[PDB]
RNA sequence: UUUAAUCAAAGUUAUUAUUAAAUAAUAUUGAUUUUGGAUGAAUUUAAUUUUUAAUUAUAUU
């Protein structure tokens, strides 16, 4: 394995929302993002 | 008994029900019976990305 995985299929903003297609978060995202992205905005 | 043959359909019916849908801010380890069963790895889902987290303006770039 030169590179483990190049061009990961997440780079396309695949909408994997738990209420939309049934898949939860991708494993790379943390399961508990304490504060949403609005509170950091 | 004779019908020469034909020609019409208009306007009322029993005996029993309380379910759906939206709304309400006070629950929560998966809905459909008794694990493993050797006493052990079966029943493990974790990682800084608009995520069951959902954003009071018409300007500038």
């Amino acid at each position: 394995e030169t590179t483990p995985v190049k061009y990961v299929p997440e780079m396309l903003n695949i909408q994997n929302a738990k209420w939309w297609n049934g898949r939860g978060k991708p494993v790379y995202r943390s399961t508990y993002n304490e504060k949403s992205w609005l509170e950091k905005a």
